[PDB]
């Protein structure tokens, strides 16, 4: 008989995000055969983030997708990413293939475990980038009293003030109207997510900062998965890492694109130069010692053996 299986998330049609979990919908529907479906509640129709993964945590939904800035809402060890300069773009094939394959992938899987969940796939959500509405940001230098919107994550102020912006944490329905009437001058975020929230309206300049990483995390409850038919668990499993292969190369894709649409609305995209980079790398480096007692040793020296 046929097993339904609900998957909540929080983006919207044509998302990255979306789009990896519309694919994992297909695998999972071809390898059994349409005896396994997964029904996707994306666009917040089952509740915030939040709501859905404590719904998944709790067992009342089967699966659900957390930004891993907000897992650190359940436990604190998803902040590792977070850490400004921990990953950077060159290095990302290895950092997918310690997360597939790798002990680092299974450490996360026993983290996940101690709050009641198994990770079935590690979506890509991007590198964030500094982006201003009518001051121009070319150098390091150039982000100084810049005021900043943020979301509520403590290494994202930390970041700012370490540069030596002021800033100003804001929901990202009150973001538009803060940058077109002023109370910011910029954020950081993804080409992707600004493009695609009409931002770009509103915006100038961007530099390819990368300051931030992130994920999406797509989370089935423990228990459930663990009363699952090896049959079935292997489908969700191998489902999970084959959508996640097209997943992050449509990432890759819809960011350039992205980029390029920044570029015809007349924004201007600043490559820094490696000298301006390792300023940012060296300004924002005390924010890691700054939570070091929080984040594992052992986690971060997992992540860094993926950048060298």
């Amino acid at each position: 008989k046929r097993i339904n299986i609900r998957l909540a998330h929080p983006m919207a049609p044509g998302n990255n995000v979306t789009v990896g979990y519309e694919k994992f919908k297909e695998l999972v529907a071809e390898k059994s055969n349409g005896r396994v479906r997964i029904q996707l509640f994306g666009n917040c129709m089952l509740g915030s983030d939040r709501v859905t993964m404590e719904a998944a945590q709790r067992g009342t939904l089967e699966m659900a997708s957390s930004s891993s800035p907000n897992m650190a809402n359940f436990s604190k060890q998803w902040m590792v990413f977070d850490l400004p300069y921990i990953t950077s773009p060159e290095h990302q094939q290895k950092l997918y293939k310690a997360i597939d394959d790798g002990e680092l992938g299974k450490k996360l899987d026993e983290i996940a475990a101690s709050i009641g969940l198994k990770p079935i796939m590690y979506s890509e959500y991007g590198y964030r980038n500094f982006v201003t509405t009518k001051k121009p940001i070319k150098t390091a230098d150039d982000l100084k009293n810049l005021k900043v919107r943020t979301t509520d994550s403590p290494i994202e102020v930390a970041v700012a003030a370490a540069l030596g912006m002021a800033p100003t944490p804001i929901s990202w329905g009150e973001t538009y109207t803060a940058l077109q009437q002023g109370t910011v001058d910029g954020e950081g975020n993804t080409f992707s997510l600004l493009n695609d929230a009409k931002h770009t309206e509103v915006l100038k300049y961007a530099i390819d900062s990368a300051h931030n990483y992130s994920m999406h995390l797509l989370m089935m409850n423990k228990a459930y998965y663990d009363s699952l038919p090896a049959n079935v668990q292997q489908i969700l499993t191998e489902a999970g890492r084959e959508a996640l292969t097209y997943q992050r190369s449509i990432t890759s894709e819809l960011e350039k694109k992205a980029e390029d649409a920044f570029i015809e609305q007349g924004i201007t995209v600043t490559r820094l130069s490696p000298e301006e980079r390792a300023k940012l790398v060296e300004r924002t480096r005390p924010v890691w010692d700054k939570f070091k007692d929080d984040i594992p040793a052992e986690l971060i020296k997992l992540v860094q053996e993926t950048q060298q």
